[PDB]
């Protein structure tokens, strides 16, 4: 299932999408916060940047989705070397 929607929401996308989709919300978002345009905003456009790496990797996606964004960012519920 879906726990956090952080990520998604800063995408403004349906977790259900795949990853092809939640690019495209990425592409969306990123206009939206697009440096070059009156409304850039290199803040929100960061935030949708990691939302997107994160939930582009199939497996990040995944550990996002179960565990959450702690755990994607650092690839894994576990910690070490």
């Amino acid at each position: 299932s879906v726990k956090e929607t952080k990520l998604y929401d800063l995408l403004g996308v349906s977790p259900s999408a795949n990853e092809q989709e939640l690019k495209k919300g990425y592409r969306k978002a990123a206009l939206k916060y697009h440096p070059d345009k009156p409304t850039g905003d290199t803040e929100k456009f960061k935030e949708i940047s990691e939302a997107f790496e994160i939930l582009n990797d199939p497996q990040k996606r995944e550990i996002y989705d179960q565990y959450g964004l702690e755990a994607a960012r650092s690839g894994g519920p576990s910690f070490g070397p």
